[PDB]
């Protein structure tokens, strides 16, 4: 033994395994097709910032196989734009790329790669949020009125100013209305009308039955 402890101790800095393990966790919590997983990625990239190498594994670590490919294709394109522009201070004479991104000298490209990657990572057909109203329709036995109200909310919940809601709403209220509903609106003959009329058409949503009073 002769005294404890001994020379030798490599630490390094480039996102270790345990680092990926932790991510896998915080990610495992994320939801399928929600701004939770991807977000966690930016956290890791903003934490230590995994080089190209790390990204490589991270790709075949969290993401799926196929996805890895699709993504691999994304970058190939992204880079195409970079290399094309000659990139800040890239070395096209060298040949490799990830090498430069893993080079403890290039901070301009290294960073660009971090975002570039996340780009493809967020360019996946299921690496972000989604419209919940995209699956919201008036139930055959639901409070159309209340539904319309919510539809508006649930909408604003995922309705970018860049996109219209006034109509989208009238579309989710009608275009996305049960049968008896769609039949009501039509039978009412007020499709191409305001919502106010829609609530006045469902206000009853029932064939008034009566024969003389008293």
């Amino acid at each position: 033994h002769h005294h404890h402890h001994s020379s030798g101790h490599i630490e390094g800095r480039h996102m270790q395994m345990k680092d990926l393990q932790a991510i896998k966790q915080e990610v495992s919590q994320a939801a399928p097709g929600s701004p939770q997983f991807m977000q966690t990625i930016r956290l890791a990239v903003q934490q230590f910032d995994p080089t190209a190498k790390d990204l490589q594994d991270l790709l075949q670590y969290l993401c799926s196989s196929l996805v890895a490919s699709l993504h691999h294709q994304q970058l190939d394109s992204l880079i195409s734009e970079a290399e094309t522009r000659g990139i800040t201070g890239y070395n096209p004479l060298a040949g490799p790329l990830r090498v430069q991104a893993n080079n403890p000298q290039q901070q301009g490209l290294r960073r660009e790669y971090q975002q570039l990657w996340l780009a493809a990572f967020a360019a996946l057909p299921g690496s972000a949020k989604d419209p919940s109203w995209a699956s919201i329709l008036q139930g055959l036995e639901e409070p159309y009125h209340a539904f319309v109200e919510r539809l508006n909310i649930a909408l604003d919940n995922g309705l970018p100013e860049g996109t219209p809601k006034d109509p989208i709403l009238r579309s989710l209220a009608y275009s996305n209305a049960n049968k008896e509903c769609q039949k009501l609106l039509q039978a009412r003959g007020h499709t191409n009308s305001p919502l106010g009329d829609m609530l006045r058409a469902c206000q009853t949503w029932t064939p008034k039955d009566k024969t003389k009073v008293l």
